[PDB]
RNA sequence: ACAUCG
DNA sequence: CGATGT
């Protein structure tokens, strides 16, 4: 219904996909960027959703935050609840990078506790996701 | 179908 | 138009 103004938005964005993969973070209010990966050379959209959200995660833990999370993925925010990215990329050389990163999400997910809500960014009604690569 | 990435 | 996902 209501946006909750008071929170983290992140979101990837990608040269092809499976391509080159980035993410970043940004205040919901200001739009002003809190985080950015570095780009990954191969990987794919909801690989890096999945690993926005658990920076997200690991960012707002750090700093005491209690503020919630928007995603616009619905693959991501159930592979965060589940613990568990089931993604059907290939595990290769080209992709050992990538595979690496989510198998560390994963890993930091079972090691760790939060209370943060991830919550979907309603598209449809609200626009783009603030942290959006408008691509 | 829904949600995304280009 | 194509790919990633539930
Ligand atoms: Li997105
Ligand atoms: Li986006």
């Amino acid at each position: 219904e209501e946006i909750i103004w008071e929170s983290l938005s992140v979101d990837v964005g990608s040269q092809g996909n499976p391509g080159i993969v980035e993410y970043k973070g940004v205040d919901t209010k200001t739009g002003e960027v809190l985080f950015e990966r570095e780009p990954i050379p191969i990987g794919t959209n909801n690989m890096g959703e999945f690993l926005a959200i658990v920076h997200g995660l690991r960012y707002l833990k750090e700093r005491n935050s209690r503020k919630p999370i928007y995603s616009d993925s619905q693959t991501a925010i159930k592979w965060v609840k589940d613990k568990k990215a089931k993604s059907t990329l290939v595990r290769n050389e080209e992709t050992a990078l990538i595979w690496k990163l989510v198998d560390e999400a994963e890993e930091w997910l079972n090691t760790h506790t939060y209370e943060t809500p991830i919550l979907k960014w309603q598209t449809d009604k609200w626009g783009e996701i603030k942290a959006d690569y408008g691509r």
